[PDB]
């Protein structure tokens, strides 16, 4: 708890579980550890641009396994 | 441009994935590929139809 | 400027370049694009933690170049 | 897990690079990693070896 200089640690502070997942490229699930304590979900969108989405939401929860199925 | 995951595994245990990023089916690849980035740096690919990798999934989002 | 609800961008606004390249675990260099137009580099320690570097300071394209090689 | 690249490539254009990863030797991999993430979130690997690909991540740094 006393961070190195330029340390980058918690990313997502603001999350969503209202997205589209037609709209998603990749999708990335980074576990809690070292460098931040909850768990991070970074949707890429088509375009590029990244949204914080909330790993403890139901349709969130939903939206990567269906991904997952290829569907 | 196409596939990256050509041999997948089904075996790994959840204590050692940092992270995983999921890619859907694409143009020069008909397959979601799941990479899992392992707490010492490696990188693996990971079936994403074996019911294990599902539940590793669901596991690794609610912090377990 | 018009950011998407729970939109993620720049990770990096400070910077440096004080790092020992045998403490570095894989460096990641995310180009610029629609997500943030400045390129970003993120040095993972081997324990975890994740520090911000400077992409035009020559001694981060030094380490980046000594890392390609196997150093 | 373990090397993850037993395929790598050296003529890929830099306009179609989004991100690169960097991965150095360990214990079950002798030898350095480079996975480039196109504009499409495709994967693949470059060879570190390679003068193209050591100007390529140049310019990538430099914003090129």
């Amino acid at each position: 708890d006393s961070d190195l200089y330029a340390e980058l640690r918690c990313l997502c502070i603001k999350t969503t579980s209202g997205i589209h997942p037609k709209n998603i490229q990749s999708l990335e699930v980074i576990g809690k550890g070292t460098h931040c304590n909850q768990v991070e979900v970074i949707a890429t969108l088509k375009d590029g641009r990244k949204i914080c989405l909330d790993p403890d939401a139901p349709r969130i929860k939903k939206i990567v396994q269906k991904k997952l199925a290829g569907d």
